[PDB]
């Protein structure tokens, strides 16, 4: 049981205004052949266009929302939205396009799922709140058959040419017309009471209902990771390595290290408060300070209430040295903390759109993250840049510049020039500091702190 059995039964209620007389009894054996597709008893890894909750969730990168809106059935256009907020008009015969024929509609979905889709995933799983027009839509720019790979690579192949009779993946298929083998889920089979934009602004304020098909198609894409990912949660879900996951993973530890080290250095701090991960380790393990952990899951809904975190009667005195929150979300931070936030904002293909103003966060596990919120950080500053070392001065074992650097805190930079060794471990801090926050983190830290203070640590 691992892929959705076609003779699974299909709840037609939602499709009924569009389809009238619809069958109550139907499978998606059937629902499939009234759709205009045959598949022809194959065994040739495409059981069924449509895919189970868990597969969808396995495959959440490739999640596009697709609605369609009758603008007038094969007499009327056709308004097709997507939740990258595309409308397009297809005549039989928010961004808004005039109507034009199937012929000419089709190479545009097909450009715009390649380009949306070939950095996060080898296929497309269109999420549906299906009424009728949206199925019954895509003959005319769908094509099924058996699993193939790209003409010009090793990857599965996405799309298909009427022009060439070649098939291709999202990275080589310019000039393309059809989507081939894509994949779905219908949101109303899950069970829900009521139509889409009641369940949806349950959850959610930051999309609204402009009236037009994207705005669905956004609305669909959102409830089913409100769903999958926020209310629900699982963090054993491997997802494959598709960017820089483990440099920025390194880079989080390095950054971690450093900061908290200083920090405990430049202030002294006779007890932290490490709260977040209950799987946590000491990122200073040689460090003098009390160290006392406190446990809590990564947030996926709201940000935790420091309210609730801190009281209810642990050293009890958060108030008493330094509070460690590495993306522990909270509302508003003490001042006597060091925290890294993720900023749910920040564009990348490993930050997917979410819930509520929230991001989905996926690197090796997915991590729904509440919005980014400013306010959080009041009582704090922002971590400006900085590299610290108290290891020798000594080369062992790449070219050279000589570094200058007033944030080099090194003995040598003390001294007046800075050493090899340190230079090379300055510029490979820096980089791993860039991608860090150029992946999305940010640092926060007690208005207090100064790099001044760790200068007097080489004595
Ligand atoms: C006497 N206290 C020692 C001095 C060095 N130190 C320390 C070392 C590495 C990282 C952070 C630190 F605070 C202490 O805790
Ligand atoms: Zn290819
Ligand atoms: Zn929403
Ligand atoms: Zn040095």
């Amino acid at each position: 049981p691992t892929h959705l059995s076609v003779d699974t039964k299909f709840k037609t209620e939602g499709l009924c205004v569009d389809i009238p007389g619809i069958p109550k009894d139907m499978t998606y054996r059937r629902l499939i052949s009234m759709m205009g597709f045959k598949m022809n008893y194959q065994v040739n890894g495409y059981p069924n266009m449509f895919i189970t909750r868990e597969e969808a969730i396995r495959h959440v990168r490739a999640w596009i929302g697709f609605d369609v809106e009758g603008c007038h059935g094969t007499n009327l256009p056709l308004q097709l939205g997507f939740s990258t907020g595309v409308n397009l008009v297809a005549v039989p015969t928010p961004l808004m396009y005039k109507g034009l024929p199937w012929n000419v509609v089709r190479i545009k979905i097909v450009q715009m799922l390649s380009d949306t889709l070939k950095n996060l995933s080898d296929r497309v799983v269109f999420v549906l709140w299906a009424h009728g027009f949206e199925l019954t839509s895509m003959k005319y720019f769908v094509k099924i058959g058996p699993e193939r790979t790209c003409c010009l690579c090793d990857r599965r192949a996405t799309c298909f040419s009427t022009a060439s009779d070649t098939y291709a993946c999202w990275h080589h298929s310019i000039g393309f017309d059809y989507v081939y083998n894509p994949f779905m889920i219908d949101v109303q089979q899950w069970g829900f009471t009521g139509n889409l934009q009641s369940n949806h602004d349950l959850y959610c304020q930051v999309h609204g209902n402009a009236h037009v098909a994207s705005c669905d198609a956004i609305m669909t894409r959102c409830l089913a990771v409100h769903e999958c990912f926020v209310k629900r949660v699982d963090w054993t879900i491997e997802y494959p390595i598709i960017g820089d996951e483990l440099k920025i993973n390194a880079a989080c530890r390095k950054v971690q290290h450093m900061v908290v080290k200083a920090a405990l250095l430049a202030d002294k701090f006779p007890v932290l408060h490490d709260i977040g991960n209950p799987k946590a380790i000491k990122c200073v393990p040689q460090a003098d300070v009390e160290w006392k952990f406190y446990d809590a899951q990564p947030c996926s809904d709201k940000a935790y209430k420091i309210e609730e975190l801190f009281y209810s009667y642990h050293s009890d005195k958060f108030t008493d040295g330094v509070c460690l929150f590495w993306n522990c979300n909270v509302d508003r931070y003490p001042a006597n903390s060091i925290v890294c936030r993720f900023d749910t904002r920040v564009l990348s293909n490993l930050n997917l759109p979410g819930c509520d103003g929230g991001s989905l966060y996926v690197n090796k596990h997915a991590f729904h993250t509440p919005a980014f919120d400013k306010s959080a950080f009041v009582n704090l500053k922002q971590l400006p840049f900085f590299y610290y070392s108290d290891s020798p001065c000594e080369s062992h074992g790449i070219d050279y510049v000589p570094l200058k650097s007033a944030t080099c805190i090194t003995r040598c930079n003390l001294g007046g020039a800075v050493c090899r060794h340190h230079a090379n471990e300055y510029r490979l801090y820096l980089d791993a500091y860039n991608m860090m926050i150029s992946a999305g983190f940010s640092l926060w830290v007690y208005k207090q702190f100064d790099t001044y203070n760790l200068w007097n640590t080489f004595t």
